[PDB]
């Protein structure tokens, strides 16, 4: 069961609404993540999505499930009609609404008749007025703003219309915009977060198979000098890795550890960890960014706001607190799209693997839900198969290992596919 591996978990109404109107037996990782974020917190985010498979379920759910009114504002009208229809024959109630269509659909629309109303930008920056209403009358779940890389003039698709979609959260500021994009470029979302004036956003990035990643699981022994050798090449007197490199440890312990033998070598490396002021961790960033650091032996704190397109080497020393965490370390590696590597070393003396640590959570739900992520964590580490195919079949959706063309089984896609 999939929905096992979600927190918290989709009630049981939550899945037969899903099941009823769109057909499907469980919500994928990312699904869940925004749509809860929309439901239960409130909350803005920007979904980075490199096909429209999996993406409308997003936005088009939230409204359906509370049955109050979701607004789709969208450029490309052919696409938005087509949904229109897919929504109609799902028995979901849903019109184009613009000035043409206003006479037929607009009474209806504020008489609460419509779960999904589909707009442009165009007709959207007239009427704030009938928002203000919906909002005063039923209650917007979410407004959805599709292609909003258009609101930016730095991006290569940029549109006019988009300019005064700022005012939606002057106008509604405790609604939630899910702005939706096929672009994961980093100034590109600083433009959407800034110009939409989005709050403490919730940023995910699905579709993309990074074929540039190599994944590999490995035992570990014990010493660490002896486990990070393989990774290290001498230029005379001092070593270094290869490229930039990430050394993610569970215990705050291990990275002074670990960064502690690794100095020996006169390695130009630095620790980030949880037990230290956020003014040091400042210059780490500056200084690893300009390349004046090679290696960064960090905890699972560091990475949020790392944008380094040339991150060579992630080495998780010791398995990973669960695969969300280790799906977030890993997708940092080779953003360049450059040749990149992700090894995982492990052994069962590992403080995520022990079961009888997490007996003492007393929350029953919780502990379970901790127990099945170990469980998954310890079965991904210990198989013979694909390490990219797990991934891929976990938290992206069918059509994502199908579109995965001509890299998984060659010698570059993962350990087990190259033996
Ligand atoms: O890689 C991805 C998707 N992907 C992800 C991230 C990312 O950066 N990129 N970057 C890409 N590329 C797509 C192709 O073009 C280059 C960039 N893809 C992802 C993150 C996003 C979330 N994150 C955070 O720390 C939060 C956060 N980030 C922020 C950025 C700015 C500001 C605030 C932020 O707050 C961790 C990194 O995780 C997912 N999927 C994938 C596919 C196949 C395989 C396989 F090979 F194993 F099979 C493994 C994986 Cl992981
Ligand atoms: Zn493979």
């Amino acid at each position: 069961d999939d929905k096992d591996f979600l927190w918290p978990a989709p009630n049981e109404e939550q899945v037969t609404c899903l099941k009823m109107y769109f057909g499907h037996s469980s919500f994928k990782p990312v699904q869940w993540k925004v749509i809860h974020s929309v439901l239960e917190e409130r909350r803005d985010n920007v979904a980075v999505m490199a096909t429209g498979y999996g993406k409308s379920l997003c936005f088009q759910y939230p409204p359906v499930y509370v049955g109050k009114i979701g607004l789709v504002i969208s450029p490309l009208i052919s696409l938005m009609e087509d949904q229109v229809l897919q929504l109609k024959m799902s028995n979901i109630p849903a019109c184009f609404l613009g000035s043409a269509q206003s006479e037929n659909v607009l009474t209806d629309i504020k008489l609460g008749k419509y779960r999904i109303v589909y707009v442009t930008p165009e007709y959207c920056s007239g009427n704030m007025g009938l928002l203000q209403q919906l909002e005063a009358d039923i209650g917007i779940t979410l407004i959805a703003v599709d292609e909003a890389h258009c609101i930016s003039e730095w991006g290569h698709d940029f549109r006019d219309s988009f300019r005064k979609l700022g005012s939606l959260k002057t106008a509604l500021p405790m609604v939630p915009i899910v702005a939706l994009t096929a672009t994961a470029s980093s100034s590109i979302r600083e433009d959407i977060v800034r110009c939409l004036n989005l709050r403490n956003p919730q940023i995910t990035c699905t579709g993309f198979d990074r074929p540039n990643l190599y994944l590999e699981v490995r035992r570990k022994t014990g010493n660490i000098l002896q486990d990070l050798q393989p990774f290290l090449v001498k230029t005379s007197s001092h070593w270094e890795f290869e490229g930039p490199t990430i050394i993610y440890c569970p215990s705050r312990k291990m990275t002074q550890q670990v960064t502690g033998e690794l100095r020996k070598l006169n390695l130009s490396c630095g620790t980030y960890h949880a037990g230290m002021s956020f003014s040091t961790r400042k210059d780490i960033h500056h200084r690893f960014v300009r390349d004046e650091i090679q290696c960064v032996i960090a905890t699972i704190a560091f990475g949020m706001g790392i944008n380094k397109a040339d991150i060579r080497q992630v080495i998780h020393y010791g398995a990973p607190k669960d695969m969300e965490s280790y799906y977030q370390e890993i997708g940092r590696a080779g953003r360049d799209g450059l040749q990149s590597s992700c090894h995982v070393l492990w052994a069962p003396a590992d403080i995520n693997l022990n079961r009888h640590l997490l007996t003492e959570i007393r929350n029953e739900k919780f502990r379970l839900y901790k127990l099945k992520m170990m469980a998954k964590m310890e079965k991904y580490l210990h198989s013979s198969r694909c390490r990219r195919q797990i991934i891929l079949s976990h938290f992206e959706d069918k059509q994502v290992q199908k579109a995965s063309l001509g890299i998984m089984g060659t010698e570059k896609c993962c350990d087990n596919c190259r033996s």
